[PDB]
C-alpha cells in the first residue's frame, strides 16, 4: 500500500556522555536537557542558559568546551502494530553532524561519518508494538582526530588554527572530516564546532515500492524546442507491473502534455524514463535576461497493488555552456545561458548562520533578494560552508540568480586514503541528484582555493617540498583524482547538462591555478599579502574574477547588537574578538586602508561610515574595471555577500540583514547600463560605457570638471552607439587634460550616461584622497512627504558627498543610501518603517563625508 513516513521532531533530550570532564565542570550540562532536531548540542545549551550566546561580545570562548565533548541524545517514539507489518521499515537521517554512533532500543543500528551524507537504515526486526527508544552518540571530531593525528609522520595543510590552543598549530583534525569547513573557525566568523542531529529524521514504511526520484533530465534546449526525458528511480522490494503517469504544466498552470508508461520493476533498483518533447518552449533565463519560466512535471506512479504515489519536480528549462576558446587574452571563461553570453554579477555566498540549523525560510529569502536588488545575476556557494537548505534554490530558481556550486572542501588538502574518496563520492553522488533539478544551479566546482594554494601559499609551498617526492606524488594524485575525476564523473553522470570546474580559482587541471589569461582568478593582493593600494585594481585583469574584497564594519544597529557602549573603540577587546582577520590583528590592516583615503576617523561612528566608505569605493573601481574590460572579463563576484554572525568582515549585507553601502554601491555599478569612469595610479581616467542589453543602446554621455565651489570649469556631451553585451572604451583623459592648472584638491569630475532624457548612470571622480579634499561644507534640507512609506527628499546647496542616512535604533528600510547629492538637485528616497512620521523625523540622522572628515584627528605616530 501507500508508503508512509513519520517525522521524529518530538521529545528529544540531551546530555554529555557520562565519563568526561567537562561533566564535572558543567553539570547542568551531565543532566538531561531539551534538545531541538534538527539543532545543534550548541543551540541548545544556549537555551538552557547552559551557556551564554556566543555571538554577544566576547563571549565566544565559554561554548568552546561543547565542540570538544562528546554528547548523547535520545527521543521516545511510538510504533503501532500496522506499521510493523509493512513489507519495509528504515530510519532515515538526512543530517547528523557528524561522527555518529545510533542505537536503537539498546541494539546497534548505524555508524555515520558525513554531515552531508543521508543515511537509511532497514530498522524492521529492531523496532517494537508502542514505545521504542532511539538513542544518537556525536563525537566531538577535535576529540576523536587529534589522538590519531598526533601520532603521524605529518599533518596535512589545513585551514585556520584554532585560537583557543586546543588543537596543535598546523595540525588540524578538520581536514580529515567531511564537515562544514568554516565550523573550525574562518577569518569572518566564529570557531563553533557544531555537533548536533542538523537536519530530519523520519521513520518510513513501504510495501511494492519506493519511490526515490524523479530527475527531468534536459537533453537539449533552445528556442525551436526542447527534448527532456522524465527519470523516475523505483526501489522495488519485488518484482511486478507498475504504471507512470506524467502531466506537463507550462508557466501559466496549463497542461501541455500528459504522458504514460508501463513497466515491470525487478527487486532492488529500477528506472523509468518518460521522453518529453516542448515545442517553442518557454525557457528559463537568469535575472535581466529575460523571464525565470517553469515547467511542473506531476509524475504519479501505480504500483501492483494499485496504490498511488505522486511526485513532482519544477523545471527551468535551458541550455548552460562553460565556453572556453581561445582569443587575443588567452583563452576565455565564460558562462553561456540560452546561448546568451552573460557576464557574470554577484558574489560569495557563506553559509547564514554559525549554527545552519536554526536558519529561516525568511532569512533564505532575503538573502537573494538582497542579490537580486542589487543588480546581481550569480551568486558563487563557496565550499567552506555547508550544501544549501532545498528551499535557498528554490527562492534562487524564481529569482533568477545563477548559483555556482561548490563542492564542500574548503582550501585544506585531503587525504588520499581510498575510505576518504568514497565517503566524499557518496555525499557528492547524494548532492548533485538533490540539486540537480534546480535550474539556477549553472556550474559545479570542485573546491575552493585546494590547488592555488598548493602552488602559491608559503605553508603548503614549504609542506610539498619537505615530504618525500613519492609522497607528494601519493597526495597530488589524491587532489587529482578526487577533484579531477570522482566530482567530474558524479556530475556527468547525474547532472550531464552542467559544466563541471575542478577547482576556483584555476584552469580545471589544464594548467596552473589563478592565471590571468585562462580560468578564474582568486585576487587578493589588495587587502591580503602586500596590501596594495585600491587603485591596483585597475591593473589586474583574469577572464574571470572569482574573488576580490574589502573589509569593513557591519551597521552600527549591529553594532550595539553584540557590543555595550564601554567597547565603542575598534581596539577593545571585544571589537577584536569581532575582528578576525589576522588573528585578531585585523584592525591595523583596516587602519591601513582607512587612513590611505580618509586619515584618522575622529570617532567610533565615523570609523565604521568610513570602513564602509572605504569597501565601498575600493569594490567599486575594481567591479566596474572588470566590466568594462569585456570581452576580457567576463565575471565579477566580489568577497562576500553575508555574514555568519555579527562582526568584521568583507560582506556587503550584514548578519541582521542591513545593508553597507557596498551593497547600495553594488546596485549601481552592476546596474544594465553602467558608465565607468576610472582614474589610476597615474592620474588617467579611462571612461567606458557598459552594456548588458541584448539589443544596442542609442545614447549620449556627458563630462562636467567643477570646483568645490559650484564653478563649472568644462563641459563636454558625446552621442554614442553601444553594441549588445559590451563595453566601449570612449576616452582617456590625463589629470591636465582633465584639470589644466586647476586644484585636483578643490576639483572634481561627474560623467553621466543618458538614454535620451532619462539618466542611466552616474560616476563622481575625485584627483586626490578624500582626506586631501577640500569639500564643501553642505547644508542637506530634508522634506517629509507620505505616499504608499513616504517619500523623503534631500537637497544640498553644494555637492555632499557619500550621503549616510540612518535611524537611530529605529527599523526602517530606505530605497537608496550611500549616495552623492549635486548641487541643488533634490533626491527622493523611498522611506518604509513601522514607526510614525513624526518619529522618523526626529530619529532621521544624515551623515556626509565632508562633515565626517571636518575635526579628524592627525594619523598616529
Amino acid at each position: 500500500s501507500h508508503m508512509t513516513a513519520v517525522t521524529l521532531d518530538g521529545g528529544w533530550r540531551v546530555r554529555l556522555v557520562p565519563g568526561q570532564e567537562q561533566g564535572k565542570t558543567y553539570p547542568k550540562a551531565a543532566a538531561w536537557l531539551p534538545a531541538q532536531v534538527p539543532g545543534a548540542v550548541q543551540t541548545d545549551l544556549i537555551a538552557a542558559k547552559i551557556v551564554p550566546d556566543p555571538f554577544y561580545r566576547d563571549n565566544e570562548g565559554k561554548i568552546q568546551w561543547a565542540g570538544l565533548s562528546d554528547w548523547q541524545y535520545q527521543t521516545r517514539f511510538t510504533v503501532d502494530a500496522a506499521t510493523l507489518k509493512r513489507e519495509h521499515v528504515e530510519l532515515v537521517f538526512d543530517g547528523l553532524d557528524t561522527f555518529a554512533e545510533v542505537t536503537l532500543n539498546g541494539k546497534q543500528l548505524l555508524s555515520a561519518d558525513n554531515m552531508f551524507r543521508q543515511w537509511r537504515v532497514d530498522a524492521k526486526s529492531l523496532l517494537k508494538r508502542g514505545d521504542n527508544l532511539l538513542e544518537v552518540k556525536l563525537y566531538s571530531p577535535i576529540k576523536k582526530i587529534q589522538p590519531w593525528l598526533a601520532k603521524q609522520p605529518y599533518a596535512l595543510p589545513g585551514a585556520y588554527d584554532s585560537a583557543f590552543g586546543d588543537e596543535p598549530e598546523a595540525r588540524h583534525s578538520s581536514t580529515y572530516v567531511r564537515k562544514a569547513p568554516y565550523n573550525f573557525g574562518w577569518d569572518w566568523g566564529p570557531r563553533m564546532v557544531n555537533a548536533g542531529i542538523w537536519k530530519d529524521v523520519r521513520v518510513e514504511a513501504w510495501d511494492a515500492v519506493r519511490v526515490d526520484g524523479l530527475h527531468i533530465a534536459q537533453q537539449r534546449v533552445d528556442a525551436h524546442s526542447a527534448q527532456v526525458q522524465a527519470q523516475l528511480d523505483l526501489q522495488a522490494g519485488r518484482s511486478g507491473p507498475v504504471q507512470v503517469t506524467l502531466d506537463v504544466l507550462g508557466p501559466d498552470g496549463q497542461k501541455v502534455g500528459q504522458f504514460t508508461q508501463d513497466a515491470v520493476v525487478d527487486p532492488g533498483q529500477n528506472r523509468v524514463d518518460l521522453a518529453v518533447r516542448i515545442a517553442n518552449p518557454k525557457r528559463w533565463f537568469p535575472a535581466g535576461y529575460g523571464a525565470q519560466d517553469r515547467y511542473t512535471f506531476v509524475a504519479s506512479v501505480r504500483d501492483a497493488d494499485g496504490d498511488s504515489q505522486q511526485i513532482k519536480r519544477v523545471t527551468g528549462l535551458r541550455s548552460v555552456e562553460l565556453r572556453r576558446e581561445k582569443d587575443r587574452f588567452g583563452k576565455s571563461m565564460e558562462i553561456v545561458i540560452n546561448g546568451i553570453p552573460i557576464f557574470a554579477k554577484g558574489a560569495n555566498l557563506i553559509p547564514l548562520d554559525a549554527f545552519p540549523a536554526r536558519v529561516t525560510h525568511e532569512r533564505m529569502r532575503s538573502t537573494l533578494q538582497d542579490a537580486r536588488d542589487a543588480n546581481m545575476n550569480m551568486l558563487r556557494m563557496w565550499g567552506g560552508g555547508h550544501y544549501q537548505d532545498d528551499y535557498f534554490y528554490d527562492v534562487a530558481d524564481e529569482l533568477g540568480i545563477m548559483i555556482w556550486q561548490d563542492f564542500m572542501f574548503g582550501g585544506a588538502v585531503p587525504p588520499y586514503d581510498v575510505e576518504f574518496r568514497e565517503n566524499t563520492r557518496q555525499e557528492a553522488i547524494e548532492q548533485v541528484k538533490r540539486l540537480r533539478d534546480h535550474p539556477s544551479l549553472v556550474l559545479w566546482c570542485g573546491n575552493n582555493e585546494v590547488q592555488t594554494g598548493w602552488e602559491n601559499w608559503g605553508d603548503r609551498v614549504k609542506f610539498k617540498q619537505s615530504v618525500d617526492p613519492e609522497e607528494r606524488t601519493r597526495i597530488e594524485r589524491g587532489m587529482t583524482t578526487l577533484f579531477g575525476t570522482v566530482f567530474r564523473e558524479v556530475v556527468a553522470t547525474y547532472d550531464s547538462d552542467v559544466p563541471y570546474w575542478a577547482t576556483s580559482p584555476g584552469t580545471d587541471f589544464d594548467g596552473a591555478a589563478d592565471q590571468t589569461n585562462d580560468g578564474d582568478m582568486h585576487y587578493w593582493k589588495v587587502w591580503g599579502g602586500p596590501a596594495l593600494p585600491v587603485t591596483e585594481y585597475l591593473n589586474v585583469t583574469p577572464r574571470f574574477m572569482s574573488e576580490y574584497g574589502l573589509q569593513s564594519f557591519p551597521d552600527m544597529r549591529t553594532v550595539r547588537a553584540f557590543a555595550e557602549p564601554g567597547d565603542m573603540d575598534p581596539e577593545s577587546p571585544v571589537m577584536r574578538v569581532h575582528q578576525k582577520f589576522d588573528k585578531g590583528n585585523g584592525n591595523k590592516r583596516l587602519m591601513l586602508y582607512i587612513r590611505r583615503e580618509f586619515g584618522e576617523p575622529k570617532d567610533f561612528e565615523s570609523f565604521v561610515y568610513l570602513s564602509q566608505l572605504m569597501q565601498a569605493e575600493g569594490i567599486n573601481i575594481a567591479a566596474s574595471h572588470l566590466r568594462a574590460s569585456r570581452p576580457q572579463s567576463m565575471g565579477s563576484l566580489y568577497w562576500q555577500l553575508n555574514d555568519v554572525w555579527p562582526g568584521a568582515s568583507w560582506s556587503s549585507v550584514d548578519y541582521y540583514g542591513r545593508w553597507k553601502a557596498l551593497h547600495y554601491h553594488a546596485r549601481r555599478f552592476y546596474a544594465p547600463e553602467m558608465i565607468a569612469a576610472l582614474r589610476n595610479d597615474k592620474g588617467q581616467t579611462e571612461v567606458s560605457l557598459v552594456s548588458d542589453r541584448t539589443t544596442p543602446l542609442t545614447a549620449r554621455w556627458r563630462m562636467r570638471v567643477m570646483g568645490m565651489d559650484g564653478k563649472v570649469l568644462s563641459k563636454r556631451e558625446e552621442k554614442a552607439s553601444v553594441n549588445a553585451l559590451s563595453s566601449q572604451h570612449v576616452g582617456n583623459f590625463s589629470d591636465k587634460q582633465l584639470l589644466g592648472s586647476a586644484d585636483p584638491k578643490r576639483t572634481y569630475a561627474v560623467f553621466e550616461l543618458l538614454d535620451g532624457d532619462t539618466l542611466l548612470s552616474r560616476e563622481v571622480v575625485f584627483f586626490a584622497p578624500a582626506k586631501q579634499l577640500a569639500l564643501p561644507a553642505a547644508k542637506i534640507d530634508s522634506q517629509w512627504r507620505a505616499d504608499g512609506g513616504y517619500a523623503l527628499t534631500l537637497t544640498s546647496d553644494t555637492l555632499a558627498r557619500e550621503v549616510w542616512l540612518s535611524f537611530g535604533d529605529v527599523d526602517a528600510t530606505l530605497s537608496d543610501n550611500a549616495f552623492d547629492l549635486l548641487p541643488g538637485e533634490p533626491l527622493t528616497v523611498r522611506v518604509t518603517s513601522k514607526a510614525a512620521l513624526a518619529q522618523l523625523q526626529s530619529a532621521l540622522q544624515v551623515r556626509d563625508l565632508a562633515a565626517t572628515l571636518a575635526g579628524a584627528p592627525p594619523e598616529p605616530q
